Formats: C-alpha cells, structure tokens, sequence
C-alpha cells in the first residue's frame, strides 16, 4: 500500500471530496499546523478518513483552543513560524509515517512542501518551481519567458515606488500583494491621478490581514498592465465572463489539461459561479491549454495539481492572470467528477505515488452528458436589487427564496442552502468573505443554465431585516 | 510538558470527562488498536483534545470501515493479534510521539500496556501484577496469599473439571470466565445438581462474544465460593445492596483510597446505580480500605488507578470479589469530581509523569457536599412491574416518563434520558447491553436519595408497544 501525507488546511479540493476520495485509495495520514484554521465539519472529516493525524502542538495553550469554529473566512492569526522551520516539522511528520508523498490543498504551505519533498526524495512541485508559483513577480517573469501573452511589471514598496509604476504601465492599471489570496489589496485604475490618495490607503490595508511566517515576498506590492477583457472575439452567447480557469496535473514536468471552466460575471472581483466544462469551442479550447501548457511548464512546476487562471483577450489571446499548484477551490474538482467520473484527487495522488504510471487523460475531458454550475449569492447581489442600504452597516436575514419558474429549458437546482435564520452580515467587509447563499444547477444546455443564474441572482427573494 | 498516550477504547473514565481531564494538563496523544470499538461521540471526544492520534490501520478494507457506530454494547469483532504483537504497536506509539506515560481505560490493554511501560522505563501497573490481574484464578491465589477473605477455588475447562469443583467448593456456587468482562457466564448455584445440564450451555455461550487475541487465560472457568452476603451487619437503612466499589490510586506500590460508592440493588448480576460517596459509617469504610490495601498491594499493582469490588459479608468481613487496574466504569469517576473536586483521571496522570510528587488524598475524600446517583433503567425494570410480556421476543419504546412526586426529601434530578422513539429492544439478550434509560439525582440525604431511586424503578411511566 502507500501513505500519502495531507497538509491539512483551508482552499482547494474541498475536504467534503478530498479526505474520502484520498482514503478510498491510499492510506491517509493528516498533519494540521494551524488547528485555528480547522473547521468542525473539515476536522470530523480528517479524523474519520485519516490514519494517523497530528496537530502543531504550540498552538494549545488553554482548554478552549480546543475549540472547532463552524467557518473560517480566512485564518486571521498569527502564525509566527519561518519556512524552515514549517519544512523541518513536514518533514518530521513524513519520517515518523513514512509517507510516500506529500500534497496540501492551501497555497500557504507549497513552498515549504515542495522543499520536504525534494529532502524526502518524493515527488513535488520541484523547489524553484514552488518559489516561481508563490511570488507573482517571479510567476510574471517565467511566464514572459515561457513566451505567453507578456505584459509590463514592476516591483512596488513604495509610493516612490508607484510613481515609476504608473507612469510606465498606464490605464487601466492593476496592483496587487505578492503572497496573499482572495484578491485582497487587488485594486484597479480607471481613473489617471487619483491612484496616489488611493495607493496609501491600500499600503496600509495589507498589514490587518494574516499570513504565517511562512511565505516570502521580495517586494510587497506588484504593479502590472489590467488584461483587458474581449469577451465577443471568443464566446458565442451572453451569459459567460471574459475569464476562464482551467485545471490540470503536472507529471514529470509536463502538463496535462483536464477541464476548464467558464465563469458568470464577477462582482467587484468577487467570483460567482464556475461552469463544468466550457461551453468554448475546440479551436478556443486549444489556445487556453497551450497557453496554459506554457505558463506551467514556465515555472517549471514537476509533480502538482494545477489551477490557472486566464484573462480572454481581443484577438483570442489568452493571457495568463494566475497559476497555482494545487487544485482549483469552489466545488470546481469535486464537479469534474461529477460531469466526468474522473476523480482528479486521486489521479494527482496516483501521479504523486507512480508517476506517469498514472491513469492521466489524452487531452481535455469530453463528451460531457450536462453542464453543472457552483453558485453563490452574496449581500452585493440583493443591493443589486436594492434589498440593502447604502448606510447599512449591518443586517440580519431570516431566509432566501426561489421563487418558481426562473429556470431556462431543462435547467434544474441540485441544491440550494442559505445562510442560517439570524445571521449578523456587517456590510463594511469584503464579499468573498460573505457568501450569504449557495446553489448548484445540472442542465445539458449551457446557455440556460448560464441564463438560469441570471435569473436566479435577479429575482431571489430575500427577506431580512432591511 | 508532559505527553500522555492513551490506548483509547472502551470503559473505565468516559470519554466526556477522560480527554478534557487529560488534555487539561498533558500533551495528549491517542492510539485506537480497535477502530470499530468507537463510538461516533467517542471519536470526536479523541480528535478534539489529542494533539496526535493514529488508528490501526489494518482495520480498513473499505469506505464503510470508516464508519463510527453510534453505540457499542461490546467489541463483536475478531482482533487477532496476540499481545507480543499489540505491546509493539504501543512501545513503536509511546516512541514516535516520546510518551512519558502510558494509561488505558480498557481492561483488555491493561496487560500489553504494562509490558510496554516495563520496556520503556516508564510507570506501569508492572507487568506480573497485571498478569495477576488480567487471570482470575492468578487473581485469587494472589488475594489469599495477602490474607484478605480467603475461598476455594479451582480452575475448570471440562465438565470432568466441573465435578471436582461442584463437590468441593458446594452451594452456593459460582463459575465464570477467566478473563471476560460484564458478568457474560458468570453462573449461580442453589440447586445442587441442575448445575451440569446447567454447566454445558454456559460453556457454549462463550464462544459467541469476542475478545483479542492478546489476553491470556490458563483455564476457561474458574469456579468458587460465592459470597454471601449480610446486609444488615453494614448498612442502617435499607435502599443500598451488599456489595460496594471502591476507587483507589496506586502510587509505587502503595494503595491510595479515594472514595467508596454504595449501590442500590442488581437485577440478576447487572447494576443499577452507583452512589458517590457511600454512608457507610467509619469503621465500616476502614475496613473496606484495609480489605482494598492488601487485595491490590497483594497484586503487586504499582502504577495505576484500580476499581476494586468487595462483598459486605456477615460479621462485617468485606470480601473481595475483584480487582481491576483501571478506572471504574460508568459514571463513578465524574461523579467522584462532582461530589469533592478532586479530578482522579488528572491525579493518575500527575502518578503516572511524577510519582508521589503528585497530591494523592490523605485516606477517603471526606465532608461531602451531598450524594450524588448514577443510574440506569433496563427493560427487566418495567417487565418488573408487567410493562412487557414473556413471549415478547421484541418491544419499540416511544417514551419513558417520570411522573412527578417520587422524589423523597430535597433529593433531585439532575439529568434524564431515555432511549429514542422508536428503539427496537430485542429480548432475548443479557441485559447489560440493554440500559434503556439514564439518570442522576443529587441530594443531601442519602437514604432519600436511594429511596428515591427505588421509586423511580416502580413508578417511571413506559409508553412502548407492550
Ligand atoms: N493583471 C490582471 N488583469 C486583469 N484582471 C486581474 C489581474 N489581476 C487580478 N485580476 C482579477 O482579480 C482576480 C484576482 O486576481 P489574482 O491575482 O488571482 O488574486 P487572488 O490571488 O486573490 O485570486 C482575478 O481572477 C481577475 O479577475
Ligand atoms: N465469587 C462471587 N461471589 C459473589 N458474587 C459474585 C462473585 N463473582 C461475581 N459476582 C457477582 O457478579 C458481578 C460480576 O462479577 P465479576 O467477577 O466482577 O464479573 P465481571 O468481570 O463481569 O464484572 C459482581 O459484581 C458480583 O455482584
Ligand atoms: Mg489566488
Ligand atoms: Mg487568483
Ligand atoms: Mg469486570
Ligand atoms: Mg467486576
């Protein structure tokens, strides 16, 4: 048999699949170092499915950090520990378990991860490779010598910093963390000079937030060319975003596509629904996955799951927003499964344990019988149809309804959950931290179900307290 | 610090006070040699306050093994492991996770964990003293040899062995197991010559149930004298029953008393209630100490808690019935925390890491607040006031109430629950695996608490399909 060790943590293939699709194959062993970052639902799912499981230890100081939260938005606690030292307990963990391979759904711990494999001799991401995918400016640089859609780059620290920035990459203007997730401080320039009186407010906004002590960022900030988006020159019906992801492995250094999604339209930059698989046609299909193949194998990533994200350009230029080596987040894998068959947790485990030995796909999945959607409402959707206050610094809900006949030709809800009856939603945070409801739709039209959502973001009663 | 490993499985402390208590204070970390043996409740007690656990992981075949029962009357499944085998999956723990102690609440462990401890340097019960422990015939010579009332007894494995027993130790007559728990065959004798028509079903009935394949019996029966019993040379008022437990601490070799529970009266050979402390007056607690102080320095027991049954014979000779090297069962140890603060689980692990540096109580815990109850209802109960019938090889239970007015005194319910609407209760089973109710009085008087508990038995309403 084989033990595949899990760094147990937020993001990613969702435990709901993760700990049951690892297990029924592969002895499963868990190491947790942020217990705070356990959910009640993600640790009884560990436990069950894990043979042996370990806790960072340091983090138990009275009889009630013992306690389980029931969501974690995002672990706002200090996690005062190098890198080194996170590699040194990895490493520790798979020695005591003789573990042979490492995975983790949660960027945090990539980096040290692919370190301990490399020590370890196991397969992993290749230590490089894991730097290139974790600080966006060295992700930029790879990906411009890889020879994708390249685009102008700065580091930033300063507002001295932002001035040679600005005034070299122009409007629209993107600048964002290093290291962090969520889009947090991602902040867009539409207007010319006001991006100074802006830049200082979200200098500051990044030193609420916590990381562990974990992740290295040479500079800060980084400033680099908005991607514009043509959404005419690819998709053939409304309903889409100018945005696709699409996921992958990596073995032995090359990539192999599995599914791309399509997107509904963000709010902010708040995602909203993902789509299993792309509507897109084949010829579009191609140039996503070579761009993909590019960036990926331009990191130099070895042995990993892959989500990429990529901005769709005029022309059909795929140009690459983002890569990280570990699976998509949302219910994105576990829908793949669902459309498909193919359970992508465990072909990367099969890859992580037997190399190409594994059971990896000739190409993109096809032949999809239907399309499946993962949803969200957030609070931003019914102020999008005036239900909140603009003074409004809270409110409290009671439920959220669908109404009847909403859905367009053989669209269907799956499921539908809502926040619970008495829920506190202060309004003055960010709305990717605030998914009030949740919903997937099955259809074997993609359009409709697209439109279905529409309709579904429209005409969702709330009722709340104002 | 200090890390604990507990072999975690059943009986002794419960898991709702045992991991708190311990996780309280020590660096905790669990083994579960027996999977299957874990309540749902149970598992999540273990994940909450272990800071590492690890399964025996040749338990899992399937998906469905990962399953957590909600309830266990007993292990009904093969472990076939013999205990050279289960002392190394122990000593390879204690090392991964460097323990500085080790403790169990399962009697089945309580041989291979000394064996482990003895290996590891660390304290232990010692390893002939659990083997005495572990026999009851080794438990026995053993108890004469410390000049506690002294029986015959004799080892039995056919009906040729009954014979010589039967004629030399008479009526009244008891045989039982060597090494199985919760009265499974321990037989009674008034009729003198039944016994062996009588004798040839019972030495059946023990190969249905299950054990490990780790606990050593020399002989499959003992057979002895029972121990008769004389109420009224103990107690002043009626409500109690003729046997007692009581709760103690070795600590190097020395026993520490720590409370006495008195019991209402048994229902075949199952118990009913235990009252936390006993009334029992001074003289009579003395000798009951005294009769415990040899019984278990009569082992050789040197580090361990120990739950010790003793018979109130005539002439106020207390004669012991067992012994065991762990924690008793049910509620008592809870109850013991309760009544006078005093956390044994927590005073065992203080034993275990820093011997008699640890605050072992001076003699009984005395100046008791009040008495507190633990107590169970069965079936057999309300078949004792008509509620089920002979024939009725089943019955379902919708509820069970107590009407008011029962409670003598300023006696109290503290808690109550009753098995769920629609139970099926099969009646043809011990009724040991079959409490259908729970409760717990408190009370400042112990004959009305004990009295009220009488009543509770007569008068608890039963709503159930007859
Ligand atoms: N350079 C960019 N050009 C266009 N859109 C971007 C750019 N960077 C971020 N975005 C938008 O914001 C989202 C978050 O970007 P990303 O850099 O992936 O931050 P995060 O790490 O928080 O997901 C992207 O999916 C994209 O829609
Ligand atoms: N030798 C005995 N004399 C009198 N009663 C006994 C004797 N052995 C067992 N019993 C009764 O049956 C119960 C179970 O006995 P024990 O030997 O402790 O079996 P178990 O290991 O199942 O608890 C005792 O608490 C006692 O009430
Ligand atoms: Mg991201
Ligand atoms: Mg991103
Ligand atoms: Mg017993
Ligand atoms: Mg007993």
């Amino acid at each position: 048999s084989k033990t595949v060790l899990v760094i147990a943590d937020l993001g990613g293939c969702p435990p709901h699949m993760f700990y049951k699709s690892a297990a029924e194959k592969y002895n499963l062993v868990s190491f947790i170092p942020r217990p705070f970052a356990i959910t009640a639902s993600h640790a009884a799912l560990i436990e069950k499915y894990s043979v042996a499981v370990i806790k960072d230890k340091d983090y138990f100081k009275s009889l009630a950090d013992f306690e389980h939260p029931d969501s974690i938005y995002w672990a706002h606690e200090d996690h005062n520990k190098p890198e080194e030292e996170v590699v040194e307990q990895i490493v520790k963990v798979a020695e005591m378990f003789g573990a042979d391979a490492i995975t983790t759904n949660n960027e945090l711990f990539i980096a040290p991860m692919a370190k301990a494999c490399e020590r370890l001799g196991l397969r992993g991401a290749g230590v490089q490779a894991a730097e290139n995918a974790r600080d966006k400016n060295k992700m930029r640089d790879a990906f411009n010598k890889a020879g994708v859609k390249s685009i102008k780059n700065k580091r930033v620290t300063t507002l001295e910093d932002f001035r040679a920035a600005l005034e070299e990459i122009g409007t629209p203007l993107i600048l964002k963390p290093t290291y962090l997730a969520s889009s947090i401080g991602v902040t867009l320039i539409t207007d010319t000079e006001t991006a100074e009186d802006e830049f200082n407010r979200v200098n500051d906004y990044l030193k609420s937030i916590n990381v562990p002590k974990a992740v290295t960022f040479e500079a800060p900030f980084i400033a680099e060319e908005f991607l514009q988006g043509e959404y005419g020159d690819w998709y053939q019906t409304e309903g889409y975003s100018d945005y696709i992801s699409i996921e992958g492995i990596m073995a032995d250094g090359e990539y192999f596509p599995i599914a791309i999604h399509d997107k509904t339209p963000q709010i902010g930059f708040t995602e909203t629904s993902h789509i299993t698989p792309s509507i897109l046609d084949e010829e579009a299909k191609k140039k996503i996955v070579e761009a993909a193949k590019k960036a990926n194998e331009g990191l130099g990533l070895q042995n990993c799951a892959t989500h990429t994200e990529i901005k769709l350009m005029k022309n059909r230029e795929p140009g690459l927003i983002e890569s990280a080596a570990r699976f998509a987040g949302a219910n994105m894998i576990p829908n793949i499964k669902k459309v498909f068959g193919l359970d992508m947790a465990q072909l990367l485990l099969d890859v992580l344990c037997f190399g190409k030995d594994a059971d990896l796909p000739d190409g993109l999945l096809d032949q999809e019988p239907y399309y499946v959607a993962d949803c969200h409402l957030y609070p931003q959707h019914f102020k999008q149809n005036g239900q909140i206050p603009e003074t409004a610094e809270d409110l409290v809900i009671e439920a959220i309804d669908i109404p009847d006949g909403l859905l367009k030709g053989d669209t269907e809800i799956v499921s539908f959950s809502a926040a619970a009856p008495g829920t506190s939603v202060d309004l003055t945070l960010f709305e990717a931290f605030n998914s009030i409801a949740a919903f997937e739709l099955k259809g074997s039209n993609s359009q409709d179900v697209a439109e279905s959502i529409r309709q579904i973001q429209q005409h969702a009663k709330l009722t709340a307290k104002y």
